[PDB]
């Protein structure tokens, strides 16, 4: 039944036009994304936040995203995962000296019905959508 | 060739210290640790021992001694600096028995007193399910 994946796979963000990799973390809860340049501001009443990305490739690009519903703020991102795409939530961090610029916790694997077996690595290949 | 799809928390039994205990299975982590403490080192018979109690909620004030392995670490390892003391441990899981070095560590704060980490699950040969929880039964070793 479950999406047997590897450690590590491949993952796009087509809100950020970006694909990056992905350590799979049944340990964590939320998952997490490389940012910097956090700034916590209001539009229209509510709770946005806008990041750019903390990656070794990254450039000076700048994303907006609406707070959902730690001290880390919370986003709901889409996720491309293999050959499926769902929207789950990810709390903004810099992970500059960590080995993978997105962390895949508990409640994204089983949001995109993944089992992971830590033997693997790069198992559902690029992401399509 | 297919590894064993087990959920997020298992049941671990350890014979050596006699206890049965609930386990998070983190493939993020890469060694396995056990909520230990009043941790002390000592030296019988020209070797290296460690000694130390349980830190779980059901707690017990029962000494245990045990060989010592190593101190601290020895790519793929991220976990955080630790110079503590790291045993062999005899561990089984499900219906298997396999030797794993573990972390002797407070973890009274979490919920689960031993975690295995990726190196323990590959030696297991063992799969994370997140969906599910306690898929192998009870340790029958």
């Amino acid at each position: 039944e479950p999406n047997l994946y590897g450690r590590y796979e491949w993952v796009s963000l087509p809100e950020l036009d970006r694909t990056l990799q992905a350590k799979m973390d049944t340990g964590a809860y939320t998952s997490s994304l490389s940012a910097k340049d956090i700034e916590l501001f209001q539009r229209d009443g509510e709770e946005w936040v806008r990041f750019r990305l903390a990656t070794k490739e990254a450039d000076g690009s700048v994303f907006e995203h609406k707070l959902a519903r730690s001290e880390r703020p919370v986003i709901d991102l889409q996720v491309c995962l293999g050959g499926a795409m769902k929207t789950i939530e990810v709390n903004l961090t810099d992970r500059s000296a960590f080995n993978y610029p997105f962390l895949m916790g508990t409640k994204g694997l089983r949001k995109f019905h993944v089992a992971v077996d830590p033997s693997e690595r790069f198992v559902a290949d690029k992401p399509t959508c």
